[PDB]
């Protein structure tokens, strides 16, 4: 998943 990311944490979570 990308929910740890920043940025990706916001869009794909």
């Amino acid at each position: 998943g990308c929910c740890a990311n920043p940025v990706c944490n916001g869009k794909h979570c």
